[PDB]
């Protein structure tokens, strides 16, 4: 089971590392763009978790209601971005959002034939990582609150999917 | 049986990225790069696998028979090193040389106490690892064939071990 390693490693390589002063740099950005933004950009990151490991390159086409704001500021460093959402037309929120690269890792996987990995054990395994990560960040109090997981599956009745209602759905738990 | 996850994302999201144009830097760099006496650098990405997953900030410093030369230079950035080998203080070989990062993340499980990971518990996923990469790697020549893992143990009498005697060792029976 890759799953298992992939979210180890996703844990202890990245997330362990800029967790913990990402309080500090929205908040940074916050103050010196509360002139212009005044609707703080929110405190946590936002980890997208596509279950089909369907990850563009850019949230900035995923959603019209997704829109790319601007780059947080500030071996391995380190950028994220920042994104409104809206909703009724409106800016709805503003979050850190970003994809489980790991994923990707899923998807090359499952499209290379050597790998002898099925349809079925892709998005089995990316159930697996995100179950992992869940427990994983369970044990460490600190990192599970700097952090929300959003893992989701397009729906198979054809209806309209929107990413930023998933965002607003846990982006609206906290506050 | 995170070793799993760890050797696939390492290949997926690493070595099969830069082993493709690896022979190509190296072949570029033997010239284009004028030093009178520079010995001409080896094909291969050599990999030092440590079982004991000890991985130093460095890599000269474990050995000083191992001396840094220069970075190979290379649509990501990639920072390899050059090293030449000693041998009785005289220059027995030039070649890539970097340890297996991924050695790193079962490393800092081992000491992430709430991961449950001990001592034990690593070194059998550092020797799955490497089988586990080595399999892979047979699967894909045109990958293999740029690359050599260097998987050791260390004896209890450390002065019946030289890290460049290992590198040494490989290097000699290849081209
Ligand atoms: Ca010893």
């Amino acid at each position: 089971s890759v799953a298992h390693g992939l979210a180890w490693s996703y844990y202890i390589g990245y997330l362990r590392l800029i967790l913990p002063e990402l309080q500090a740099r929205i908040r940074t950005y916050n103050q010196h763009y509360n002139n212009l933004l005044r609707g703080a950009v929110s405190q946590r990151l936002y980890i997208l978790l596509p279950l089909d490991c369907g990850v563009p390159d850019n949230l900035s086409m995923a959603d019209p209601n997704i829109r790319f704001l601007d780059k947080l500021p500030q071996d391995r460093v380190y950028s994220n971005s920042i994104y409104e959402l809206l909703e009724n037309g409106q800016r709805a929120g503003t979050c850190v959002l970003e994809y489980a690269t790991p994923l990707q890792t899923l998807f090359a996987m499952s499209q290379y034939s050597q790998a002898g990995f099925s349809r079925e054990d892709r998005l089995e395994q990316a159930k697996l990582f995100c179950r992992t990560l869940e427990d994983i960040l369970a044990d460490a109090p600190e990192s599970q609150n700097n952090c929300r997981l959003i893992a989701y599956q397009e729906p198979a009745d054809d209806s309209s999917f929107s990413l930023s209602q998933e965002v607003l759905r846990h982006l609206r738990q906290e506050e």
